[PDB]
């Protein structure tokens, strides 16, 4: 027959039966134990567009030495107090990573470094860390998911997308539950709605770019 | 040749331009002194949807009209009241303000517009899609004339960009500006392909990282 794109994805959505889901998740306690500084991966790279790269090379200089010039600046005040903190070897409490930012300048979060030189305090600091610094989850929990969602399921997770897949899961939104589905429930209701897939890839993407102008060889 | 890589070969490709046989040349210098970004941005055409909340926009409309009636509005709002209450504006202001409004366009096409007598000289502060359109040869025709693609790369300076028949390669501070059969025929010569950056292959039935598409 001939149904539109738009119908065929709505006949795919009401195949589905949301009782009959591999596990449920609220998207409301997904905000609340994951704050997204510690969900996009990211975070876990130098924030080289957020500072200027002068001020994380004066913060990193300062961490290998705990000595010489401080960054001043208003904006590395949070990365400034946990440096010199490590320096001196003060303690910080749980209620500084909540509010500091979470995220260290030079990647990662300040609650790992500060776990990486004191390991006793690293159980007490995990909510305070990105999952790709936490242990590797047991298969079936939510942080499993997780830390094997690529940076398109994460941003999709995040702004609350009517769907998304995650290697073999279907993530299907309704309201405030998403609910995750197997490859066969996928590939089965997409073939009865006539539908073809494809995730979303950078092999699209031409990486030898020179303005607008995309490069390739021709011998 | 073929043990060249595609970086070498790029550089090869450029190599082989006579920059003293160009279609024309532009000083960049110049052309962002005498237009701003937000002058040859298409999107600053549009209305500002995503750099003010849209009942903002609407009660900026609908004062603009009937002419009766925060500090996100703070500068606009004062713009339309001047509309409203006939306090013609100085060039100086246009020079100073954010010069785009946001219902779409710039404060000096809208002000042009109730007084068409100095339309002329408030055009070095209005958009390139409102100013008339230029003849051929011109800086403005080219500009004009430009995609959204062409007018990042130009903004951004890259070291080369692709606009209708014309190849614009930077030597510094200046674009030199080649023909279709030069750039194909160096190409060649440097053993390149290449094509224009193009939606043509973006997918726009997306849900969440999934792209539909009708089974065939
Ligand atoms: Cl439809
Ligand atoms: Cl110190
Ligand atoms: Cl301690
Ligand atoms: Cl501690
Ligand atoms: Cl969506
Ligand atoms: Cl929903
Ligand atoms: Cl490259
Ligand atoms: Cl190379
Ligand atoms: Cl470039
Ligand atoms: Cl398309
Ligand atoms: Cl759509």
């Amino acid at each position: 027959n001939a149904d539109s794109l738009p119908e065929r994805i709505d006949l795919f959505v009401s195949l589905f039966d949301y009782n009959s889901a591999t596990t449920s998740y609220d998207i409301r306690s997904i905000q609340t134990d994951f704050p997204t500084r510690l969900l996009t991966p990211d975070s876990m790279l130098p924030q080289t567009s957020e500072y200027p790269l002068k001020d994380i090379q004066l913060l990193y200089k300062l961490a290998q030495s705990c000595t010489g010039k401080l960054p001043l600046s208003p904006l590395i005040t949070e990365p400034l107090v946990f440096t010199r903190s490590l320096c001196k070897g003060s303690s910080l409490s749980p209620r500084w990573f909540a509010r500091s930012g979470l995220i260290h300048p030079g990647g990662g979060t300040y609650a790992f470094r500060y776990a990486e030189k004191y390991p006793a305090q690293f159980a007490n600091l995990l909510p305070y860390m990105h999952i790709q610094e936490r242990p590797n989850a047991a298969e079936g929990t939510l942080l499993y998911h997780l830390q094997n969602m690529g940076e398109d399921a994460i941003n999709a997770l995040v702004s609350g997308a009517s769907m998304f897949g995650s290697g073999s899961d279907l993530w299907l939104r309704k309201g405030d539950i998403y609910y995750l589905f197997n490859e066969e429930t996928w590939l089965t209701n997409a073939n009865k709605a006539g539908l073809s897939y494809s995730l979303l890839s950078a092999d699209n993407t031409c990486f030898i770019q020179r303005g607008n102008i995309c490069w390739d060889v021709e011998d």
